[PDB]
């Protein structure tokens, strides 16, 4: 056999890609780790989770992805990552379920054949890669959903910067499935280029 299914919070390297899996609802969501930059998720009556594959150190890399994205409820398909100094999480949202994410509107960026709305939000005394903190979240949210294509990450970062949304030193960067309460499944593949 060879793929691996996991159910407990962890990070690591699988098939040459970084991966992260986290939930507040153990036993309601799993991640199956496939060859290369690919994984699947399955969730049933869950809480919150985020799972994905990518890189332990993010940057401006152009990436390409393909996904099967099958939420019954609130979920997102997102190029997600973190920085430190300052502590920021960011989301380049390609598709979503019942709810389209929003925040304080800071403009648009047109890249990779689509136009994205830019938003800022804040998290308050919340989990982070640095423990309980208050920090910013940056968003690019595509104006129409899609489930495959190229993301020229640097174009997002540059648009954010023009709007005053400054990033720190990169931590991980993954093509994520995010969910809240839903049930559903996904299969996602990511690579550079």
């Amino acid at each position: 056999g060879s793929d691996t299914t996991i159910t407990q919070n962890q990070t690591g390297y699988d098939n040459g890609y970084f991966y992260s899996f986290r939930t507040d609802a153990p036993g309601t969501v799993s991640m199956t780790l496939h060859s290369g930059g690919s994984y699947s998720t399955s969730w049933r009556n869950t809480g919150l989770f985020l799972a994905g594959k990518g890189w332990s150190t993010g940057g401006r890399r152009t990436v390409t992805y393909n996904a099967s994205f099958n939420p019954s409820g609130n979920a997102r398909l997102t190029l997600y990552g973190w920085t430190r100094n300052p502590l920021v999480s960011y989301h380049i949202v390609e598709s979503w379920g019942t709810y389209r994410p929003t925040g304080t509107y800071k403009g648009t960026v047109t890249t990779d054949g689509g136009t994205y709305d830019i938003y800022e939000t804040w998290r308050y005394n919340a989990p982070s890669i640095e423990g309980t903190r208050t920090y910013q979240q940056f968003w690019s949210v595509r104006q129409q959903k899609r489930t495959s294509g190229t993301i020229t990450i640097g174009n997002h970062f540059d648009a954010w910067a023009r709007a005053g949304m400054n990033l720190g030193s990169h931590d991980y960067q993954i093509m994520a499935t995010e969910g809240y309460q839903s049930s559903g499944s996904s299969t996602v593949s990511i690579s550079e280029g």
